[PDB]
Order: structure tokens, then sequence, then C-alpha cells
């Protein structure tokens, strides 16, 4: 379906990151661009894990619940998600982050299958919204967690 890329960049350490790869399951404080979340059952090998992950929407206009197969990774240092039950049709989500210069650049590629065709661009279109909220939830606490 249609993929939408939302690249960020901030002058932060990889720590920071650590939180957002598990965010699937850490979140520090919060998130309002989302509402409930689970990660479990499946298998850790090595430095990665894979297990269902079942978030939801709120302010999604779209009150539904979705289910994939998360798979994170320490010794990669990237996270991807990957369709299993969803709405029944598809639904991928990948997460990914590098240094660069001082800064370090954080890539969030979302991808899943709507009904409606006019909803579709509708909530691909707010989809920059919430990644703009997400985005600026990341760079918020992390302005709060370094305090300067």
């Amino acid at each position: 379906m249609h993929r939408h890329v939302v690249t960020k960049v901030l002058p932060y350490t990889p720590d920071q990151l650590f939180e957002l790869v598990g965010d699937v399951d850490a979140y520090p404080k919060f998130v309002p661009w989302i509402t409930g979340m689970r990660t479990w059952n499946g298998r850790v090998d090595g430095a990665v894990s894979t297990v269902d992950a079942e978030a939801q929407v709120g302010f999604s206009f779209l009150r539904e619940k979705f289910a994939t197969r998360v798979r994170r990774d320490k010794d990669a240092r990237s996270i991807d998600v990957s369709l299993l039950y969803g709405p029944f049709k598809r639904l991928n989500n990948g997460w990914r982050f590098m240094p660069e210069g001082d800064a370090t650049r954080v890539e969030f590629v979302i991808e899943f299958a709507f009904k409606s065709a006019l909803l579709d661009a509708m909530l691909a279109a707010n989809v920059d919204r919430a990644a703009g909220k997400l985005i600026a939830c990341f760079e918020a606490r992390a302005q709060q967690l370094h305090g300067a």
C-alpha cells in the first residue's frame, strides 16, 4: 500500500533511540499519536527479538486495533514490523536510525491498507501530522531528558 516516509534529525545520543527502538513496549512517558500497545508472544535469538505487536489508534478517526510481527535488533539497531493479521489485507511498519554528523537521522516507514479510498488519502494525509507530533514528542522528550 501507500508508504509514507518520515525522516527526522536530532542532535542527541543514540541512547534515546534505544527507547524508541523499543517504543513498542518502552515509552518513557507516553504517546498520544498512539493508544494501546502490547508486545509479546514470539521468540528471542541472539541480539534479535521477534514477537506479536498489538497496537491501537485513538484519535485516528477510526477506533480499531491491529497486530503485527515486531522484530527488534540490538546488534542491527533497526526495527521491523511485518503484517500478521491487521485488517486482514496488509500493514507494514519499520523504524530505522543512523548517525549523521553531530546529530542523528531517524527514518520511519509507515505502510497500511485501508478500505475507504477517501479515508485512505485522508488518513495517509494526516499521517504526516501524526508523525509530526510523534517527532516533536521525541524531540520534546529529548530536551526534557537532556534539559540542557
